[PDB]
DNA sequence: CCTTTCCCCCTACCCGAAGGGTGGGGG
């Protein structure tokens, strides 16, 4: 079926070998996580299943020890992906969160710090005018093959997952190393 | 391209003395 297809093309793109997954109560906004492997994720796709038919929504990061590239840009239209495809900032995978409305991961690097990928994310919210409160190195984002039970139930689909690092990802970790040691050395 | 999804392990309390049986909670 299209839900395990879309799953697995996700952890492929992320290219992560742990994940922590998310499940939120649509009524209490309570957050649930779950450190799992790729393979413990696709393992428990059953019992994902049932939690968002319950009315939960299921979302996905890596996993807090993951060494990892990956920065999310939240709430994005078709053509910020081709704004972002035109710069440089080629996503890593492109998720349609609910119909018309996206959001995509974006490879740096095989492996980059929080704190790297922390400014890199308020710097990609900056460029293509996502949203500022998903700008931070451990933000959740939609996992695809699972139904949005905010909108509003349609499903939340993988439009493109290539995988690989943005052409301007090794720049954008040189000119987040440059900016946070000139912000570091505005200590005085 | 784009479906209509549907779990299981861990543990307080139980009788009635020693550990296994059972329900409820919760990831």
């Amino acid at each position: 079926d299209r839900t395990l297809q879309a799953i697995g093309r996700q952890l492929k793109a992320m290219g992560c070998e742990r994940f922590d997954i998310g499940v939120r109560d649509a009524t209490t906004g309570q957050m649930m996580n779950r450190e799992w492997s790729a393979a413990e994720v696709l393992q428990n796709t059953p019992w994902l299943k049932r939690m968002n038919a319950q009315g939960n929504d299921v979302y996905i990061r890596p996993a807090e020890q993951e060494r990892h590239g990956l920065v999310l840009v939240d709430d994005l239209s078709e053509f910020d992906l081709d704004d972002m495809k035109a710069e440089g900032r080629e996503p890593a995978l492109v998720v349609e969160t609910s119909p018309k409305n996206y959001q995509a991961w974006v490879k740096v690097a095989d492996a980059a710090g929080g704190e790297l990928r922390g400014q890199i994310a308020r710097t990609l919210a900056s460029e293509y005018d996502a949203d500022p409160a998903s700008a931070d190195s451990r933000h959740y984002g939609r996992l695809a093959g699972f139904t949005n039970r905010k909108d509003k139930q349609p499903w939340v689909l993988l439009r493109e997952s290539k995988g690989k690092t943005a052409t301007a990802g090794p720049a954008l970790v040189q000119q987040a190393g440059q900016q946070i040691e000139q912000a570091q050395r505005q200590q005085e």
